[PDB]
């Protein structure tokens, strides 16, 4: 199903998806996201909307 995941950086702010299996598989591809993006802080997740968010 389709992940999503809220940037909120000191830098960095947007929105963004990916594909996965489920919602584990799909933390690893945002907290890869947001590190190859000079992102890094506090994550949260809302599995009724699918919905993460990174803050700085």
């Amino acid at each position: 199903m389709q992940y999503k995941l809220i940037l909120n950086g000191k830098t960095l702010k947007g929105c963004t998806t990916t594909e996965a299996v489920d919602a584990a598989t799909a933390e690893k591809v945002f907290k890869q996201y947001a590190n190859d993006n000079g992102v890094d802080g506090e994550w949260t997740y809302d599995d009724a909307t699918k919905t993460f968010t990174v803050t700085e």
